């Protein structure tokens, strides 16, 4: 679909990468919806069930949705666009090293809040500060951009 159908949304978190503690990652997930949520009248609800809308999880190479990760750099993650069962989650390259960005590896926190972006049904940005750009650049910055938050009103209001 283009777009959620209700304002509710769930997420879970199936498993983890062993790259951060586990309440690192709840926190790098949650503040990646926080960004979301502030612009757009939906919620994010952290739920224990595979009935989630968006299901999160690291995996390596084929981890059984036929668009297989490439080990180290390259392909970071991908979400799928609104709807039932696979659509709406978002899965991460745990060949990259997961971290706060600073240091050495990737960061999971702005890698997570592109993704959620193309779990929400946004697609790419073609303004380079944008957090909807389709190359990873680290950042310290806001990441949200004019051009992230006119493409999620347009679908969300
Ligand atoms: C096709 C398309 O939509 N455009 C790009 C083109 O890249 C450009 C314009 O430079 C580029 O086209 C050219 C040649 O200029 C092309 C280059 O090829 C590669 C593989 O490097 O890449 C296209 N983009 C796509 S779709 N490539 C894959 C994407 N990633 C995922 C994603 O966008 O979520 C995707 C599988 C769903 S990614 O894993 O590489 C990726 C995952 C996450 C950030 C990310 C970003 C920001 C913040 C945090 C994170 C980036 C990139
Ligand atoms: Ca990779
Ligand atoms: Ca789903
Ligand atoms: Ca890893
Ligand atoms: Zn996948
Ligand atoms: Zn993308």
């Amino acid at each position: 679909d283009l777009k959620w159908h209700h304002h509710n949304i769930t997420y879970w978190i199936q498993n983890y990468s062993e790259d951060l503690p586990r309440a690192v990652i709840d926190d790098a997930f949650a503040r990646a919806f926080a960004l979301w949520s502030a612009v757009t009248p939906l919620t994010f609800t952290r739920v224990y069930s595979r009935d989630a809308d968006i299901v999160i999880q690291f995996g390596v190479a084929e981890h059984g949705d036929g668009y297989p990760f490439d080990g180290k750099d390259g392909l970071l993650a991908h979400a799928f666009p609104p709807g039932p069962g696979i659509q709406g989650d978002a899965h991460f390259d745990d060949d990259e090293l997961w971290s706060l960005g600073k240091g050495v590896g990737y960061s999971l926190f702005l890698v997570a809040a592109h993704e959620f972006g193309h779990a929400l049904g946004l697609d790419h940005s073609s303004v380079p500060e944008a957090l909807m750009y389709p190359m990873y650049r680290f950042t310290e910055g806001p990441p949200l951009h004019k051009d992230d938050v006119n493409g999620i009103r347009h679908l969300y209001g």
